């Protein structure tokens, strides 16, 4: 999906309910119901690797000298500089 | 003296005691008990202004675009660099 653009460890193989078919070239997102296109997706990607639509996550806590941290809103190709501890 | 080259502020005029008194060109250190020559002290005049003879003091705290540091210990001719908080 547009929220969830990876695919997830998976512990249920298929399930019941009302699930939105559309032809291809179109991913879902929940907020806007129907099936929109790839690109209409909040996606993220800073620095080139592939990864989740911008989780709101602080990465890389462990080295401070490496503190090298890019987070993602929606769509901003940023990164934030880390508080130096000295 | 060697260790307060300057002027001070002198609430009292004039003390009884045991004063060290020798000729001139010799100044005194309580360490080294006699009066010493001038250049003996460990004074400190770092990039040109007078001042005392390395106080252990982190001068200009205000303004930290300016924070141009320069201890001296005894004598050293230094300057160090201040940590950014950014």
């Amino acid at each position: 999906t547009c929220q969830h653009p990876e695919p997830l460890a998976c512990p249920v193989q298929c399930v019941e309910g009302c699930h939105a078919h559309c032809p291809p070239g179109k991913i879902l997102d929940e907020l806007l119901q129907t099936c929109v296109d790839p690109e209409d997706c909040p996606v993220c990607e800073v620095a080139g690797r592939r990864f989740a639509s911008g989780k709101k996550v602080t990465l890389n806590p462990s080295d401070p000298e490496h503190c090298q941290i890019c987070h993602c809103d929606v769509v901003n190709l940023t990164c934030e500089a880390c508080q130096e501890p000295g």
